[PDB]
DNA sequence: TTGACTCTCTTAAGAGAGTCA
DNA sequence: TTGACTCTCTTAAGAGAGTCA
């Protein structure tokens, strides 16, 4: 809600649910033939989600408290980010998971970019493979490699040079 | 169904038309500090874009042709490969520019592949950086670099590990 | 047969809000 | 107040199809 105070206990209510869910241990790839341990805290398949969660898709959910006699509502992995800035360079800061695992709401898992970077680390080569994101990966994005491309750039006849 | 040499047909009189677009060289970065030339065959702006050329979305286009009393009409960019396989792995493919410059037409800087494989390219490192796509980078994604994260992750307790 | 418009849809990373009990 | 559902929307890489003259 409005007052500082009053978001700060809503990230302690948040961060103290979550840190109830079950903590699943997840091998990942680094880069750099390297594997590493990440701990996510996963959020239950069904309902009962934990207090103040409800899911509103297959891999959505939002935390809701009442505050002053109102309902307020957010998305379930922006919680933790409610003191920043919610726009950069006018593009829309989204909740970003460096686990790549969404019902995770570890939030030492998430940070806090735009949309486009956010989707960017799904190709990232790790934080042993390369990684430059400033806010660094957590592992090798899952659509790293070679790709499987079908046909490649082509010209029949002669007009084109590249 | 239009015959193979009737295909054949459509891709040469599309590359005829789309040779005939204003070339425009632009100097992009390749990644490892250097830079190179592309040559974009580019639509134009406003119509009349070129026979057979249409704008279906502001930065959409198709091709249409009208072959024994019958219109085929295909997406602008999907012409080079209609010789090809349409999927791969179960994904549809898609015209992937390597130049990321969406009204360049220019065969040699298309390729068919997953969406996915498409989108990453906008972070690659480029030629000359790292690129590890089996069908090469032209240059570097235009969205490659640190990001601007504007938060990373962080907890204010202590209720979690990462 | 052709041009120049019109409309909505797909995907996978993310969102907001309403209906009931 | 809290829980468990429902619906549609955003973005930026990409699509198919209709109308009229
Ligand atoms: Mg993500
Ligand atoms: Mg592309
Ligand atoms: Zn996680
Ligand atoms: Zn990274
Ligand atoms: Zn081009
Ligand atoms: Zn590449």
């Amino acid at each position: 809600a409005l007052t500082n105070a009053q978001i700060l206990a809503v990230i302690d209510s948040w961060e103290e649910t979550v840190g109830q869910f079950p903590v699943i241990t997840h091998h990942v790839p680094l880069g750099g033939g390297l594997q590493g341990t990440l701990h996510c805290y996963e959020i239950p398949l069904a309902a009962p989600y934990g207090v103040g969660f409800a899911k509103n898709g297959p891999t959505r959910w939002q935390y809701k408290r009442t505050i002053n006699q109102v309902v307020h509502r957010w998305g379930s992995h922006t919680v933790p980010f409610l003191l920043e800035p919610d726009n950069i360079n006018g593009k829309t800061c989204t909740a970003s998971h460096l686990c790549h695992n969404t019902r995770c709401h570890n939030p030492l898992h998430l940070c806090w970019e735009s949309l486009d970077d956010n989707k960017g680390r799904n190709w990232c080569p790790g934080p042993n493979g390369g990684c430059v994101h400033a806010v660094v990966c957590l592992r090798q994005g899952p659509l790293y490699g070679p790709g499987a491309t079908v046909a490649g750039p082509q010209q029949r006849g002669s007009h084109f040079v590249v």
